[PDB]
């Protein structure tokens, strides 16, 4: 481009599949969403927890979008596959696919970061360490204290155990 | 000094161990509270707690060295060993560690009253009846109503209680 | 942990190391501000800013604190060592000690940042450079600021110029 | 008394004394802040400062003299002595004269209250350590301070130094 300087052809790819990846991730939460306001699951706090990830993760996508276009790269946009689940189980089940799905994007940033560094692109690597890295530490941290709580709560009255954290951790309304 | 007046090396000796003893017993709370915010535990009331008790033991420290100043006596610092423990198992477990801490506490400015009151140091016997002896009462007595809440919810579901505990009784967010 | 991705032993315990290296600042801090309180010491904006120092030092430990458990390891607490001096000399003398310690604390923020780079662990790194090293960096230039300030002002009249620098550099109030 | 109950003769008796004591400190405080306010002694601050304590001093008496009409005891006044100086030297000079006084006050509280305990009366006991014991630790160390800070000043220029310790420590503006 008039503009592109710095910004290998490896970076502009790896970059349009990330977006992939996070617009992937943004349609698997918009499915848990809806799961959880289905009339026969019925957990409102885990229907928001997972709709605003949906958002989130659109925001991402939404970012390295901006970015692609801020160095002189080209975005290209390729079929976003269903989600792997139409049907998501408990909302351990739910929680624990989210923690799989969120170390999956944290270990596509480090990839993507480790090939900035290679390819001594600081600014790719900053763009990631303070938009992305942190916050993904952090949702992973939150999730597995859900889990934590999730499966403390499990013990011999399953039911009961969901709905009170619904009720008193999540957010409802 | 040219202000020291009515301290003896006793009292100052004395005052210089219970600034050790506090800063001990705001580093055992820094290391429960931190355990808590552990993503295998995750109760942040529980943790919250013991970070605003690590906060409390560290001001009666401080306001110990106020003193010693004030009195013309010299700070003098000795190592601070470590917690007892580097896991401290359930709320019940932690609670109860608390509660043998702050007793130990008690009793240490219960026998520096005592050191006061046998030396005529009627400033010091009062510094630690206004600022140290119901503030002490006062979170024991907390700590043990703590402690019945605990023991109740345990039952026959004890994660479930663990986590009724920390949601509706401790501060969270 | 069920959260932990990308983070070695090696930065978990060089992160442990280093909580114990801020809080022996911190308590450095906290016997340099009592000792300017000393009645035959009386210099406050001493006291204070070395007051103030113990809590940034004490608040860098919590941060790294709060960094190990997002990360997914485990706070592991040693024993404290006491301050390398119980009387610190005159202000001159304070502020050498304290630029000493903030140097050796600056070089292990910098062997944790080489530690992480080697590991590929840039959350690590990026953690570094957003909270400790541009603020080591200031700190340091500030000290070395009032190590002039304090020297130019020695000449034949030490006294005088201590109250000076005290009454119209330090904070007071 | 209708009301005297648990008030020994001895207490009444040493309250009027003291009662003497801080009128005789007020009137000295009197004579040193008009002194500090000659034409060719001129030092504000100082003047303010003592005047201050002579109010302070004043409202020790006036205390005292409540409790004793309180306790059902017979307030009894004797003759005031001249202050001890008709001039008061240096600044220097005027603070020793003044921590000499407070220690004496000082020790005259603690004789009370080991009067007081002797005599099982606790509310006399309360009462010096509630309004007295620490209001004279506090101003005890104030002064400590102040020397600390009068002497450092002297070095080999006097009158400077007495005037920056005027300026930029005593209240004036
Ligand atoms: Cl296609
Ligand atoms: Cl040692
Ligand atoms: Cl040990
Ligand atoms: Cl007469």
């Amino acid at each position: 481009s008039q503009i592109r300087q710095n910004y290998s052809t490896e970076v502009e790819a790896a970059v349009n599949r990330l977006v992939n990846l996070y617009l992937r991730a943004s349609y698997t939460y918009l499915s848990l969403g809806f799961y959880f306001d289905r009339d026969d699951v019925a957990l409102e706090g885990v229907c928001h927890f997972f709709r605003e990830l949906a958002e989130e993760k659109f925001e991402g996508a939404e970012r390295l979008l901006k970015m692609q276009n801020q160095r002189g790269g080209r975005a290209l946009f390729q079929d976003l596959q269903k989600p792997s689940q139409d049907e998501w189980g408990t909302t351990l089940d739910a929680m624990k696919a989210a923690i799989v799905l969120e170390k999956s994007l944290n270990q596509a940033l480090l990839d993507l970061h480790a090939l900035g560094s290679a390819q001594a692109d600081p600014h790719l690597c900053d763009f990631l360490e303070s938009h992305f890295l942190d916050e993904e530490v952090k949702l992973i941290k939150k999730m597995g204290d859900h889990l934590t709580n999730i499966q403390r709560l499990v013990g011999s009255q399953a039911g009961l155990g969901e709905y009170l954290f619904e009720r008193l951790t999540l957010k409802h309304d």
